C-alpha cells in the first residue's frame, strides 16, 4: 500500500498566522523514497513542489482546498491525497458582564473576557491569545481578566478589551460601559411636624439620581420609596408601604414618592422616615445600586 495525506500543523488559521501542510506518505514498507509532489489549491495550480507547503502572514487568499499528488518515479505510479480544507477563522471576543452597567459606590469591579473561534475550532492546541484592556487612551492591563479597584465617578467610562493571535492582524474587540450610580438628597424630610388631629399628614423626601458624564446607553434607573414609622416603646418599625398607591394604616404613597394620609389619628403620632432605593434595569431584572435613608421626623398629633 502506497498512500498520501496532507497533515497540517494548524486546524484553521487567523489573519497573519503561519501554517505548514505536509504531504505524508503511508503504507507497506519500504515506502517509495524517490518522489515528486504537485500541489493544487482549489483546483488551481500551485508553484510549490516540495513535500511541505508553508504559509507566512496568511490572508484570506491562503484559504482554500489543498491537494497534493505524489508520483513515485521508479514505477511512475501517482497517488493524490484527499483535499485538506484550510479555513480562515475570526476571533469572537466577549465580556461576561453586561454591555452597560452601573455599580454601587466603593467597590472593585471585576471584568472577564471570553473568546471563541468563528468556526468552533482553535488553530492548534497550544495556540496563544493575547489580551489587552484599556480605558480610552491607556492600557490598564494585559491579562484576560482584570479588576478596576475602588471605582469612583472619574473611572466612569468605556472599557475595552482587544484580543489577537500570532499577529495583531487578527485582533477583535469587546466593550462595556460602567458608571458609578449614587443618589443626591435635594430635600430632607422635616425634622418635626405637629399636626391638628383630623387634618392631613403629608411628608416628602426629595432625592434624585447623581450620575457623572455621558449616561447614554446606560440602564434605566428607577427609585422606590420605602416609608416607615416607629412609635414610643414600639420594638420594630412598621413598613407602611413600598409601591406607589395606597398603603397600611390609612397611608397612601403618591406617584412622586410622597407619604400622605387623609385625616390624622392620635395613633399617627410616631417617628417617620423614608428609605429610598435606586435601581438599574438590566434585561428583565432590577437591582439596587444605591440607597438614601431620610432623617426621622417626629410626628405629633395634638389637639
Ligand atoms: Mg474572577
Amino acid at each position: 500500500a502506497f498512500t498520501v495525506s496532507i497533515q497540517s500543523n494548524k486546524r484553521c488559521f487567523l489573519a497573519g498566522d503561519g501554517f505548514t501542510l505536509t504531504a505524508t506518505v503511508a503504507g507497506d514498507e519500504p515506502l517509495p523514497s524517490n518522489l515528486t509532489y504537485t500541489w493544487t489549491k482549489d483546483d488551481q495550480p500551485h508553484e510549490n513542489n516540495t513535500a511541505t507547503l508553508t504559509v507566512a502572514d496568511a490572508t484570506s487568499e491562503n484559504a482554500g482546498s489543498y491537494k497534493v499528488t505524489v508520483q513515485d518515479t521508479d514505477t511512475m505510479t501517482s497517488v493524490e491525497s484527499e483535499v485538506f480544507l484550510m479555513e480562515e477563522a475570526e476571533l469572537i471576543v466577549n465580556i461576561t458582564e453586561p454591555q452597560h452597567f452601573y455599580v454601587s459606590s466603593q467597590t472593585d469591579v471585576e471584568l472577564h473576557a471570553t473568546v471563541k473561534f468563528s468556526g468552533g475550532k482553535t488553530p492548534a492546541d497550544n495556540y496563544e491569545l493575547h489580551y489587552s484592556w484599556s480605558k480610552g487612551e491607556d492600557v490598564i492591563d494585559t491579562t484576560q481578566d482584570i479588576t478596576i479597584q475602588e471605582f469612583t465617578a472619574d473611572k466612569n467610562g468605556v472599557y475595552t478589551v482587544k484580543v489577537w493571535g500570532e499577529s495583531e492582524d487578527s485582533a477583535a474587540s469587546a466593550s462595556t460601559k460602567i458608571m458609578l450610580a449614587t443618589m443626591n438628597v435635594d430635600q430632607d424630610v422635616v425634622e418635626s411636624k405637629t399636626v391638628a388631629l383630623g387634618n392631613e399628614i403629608s411628608l416628602n423626601y426629595v432625592v434624585s439620581e447623581d450620575i457623572v458624564g455621558d449616561s447614554s446607553g446606560m440602564p434605566n434607573l428607577t427609585i422606590k420609596y420605602n416609608w416607615y414609622l416607629q412609635r414610643e416603646g414600639q420594638l420594630s418599625p412598621t413598613l407602611i408601604g413600598s409601591e406607589v398607591g395606597e398603603a397600611l394604616e390609612g397611608f397612601s404613597i403618591t406617584p412622586d414618592g410622597h407619604l400622605f394620609k387623609e385625616s390624622a389619628t392620635y395613633d399617627d403620632t410616631a417617628k417617620f422616615w423614608c428609605v429610598a432605593k435606586l435601581y438599574q434595569q438590566i434585561e428583565d431584572e432590577t437591582v439596587e445600586v444605591a440607597a438614601s435613608t431620610s432623617r426621622k421626623c417626629s410626628m405629633e398629633v395634638v389637639k
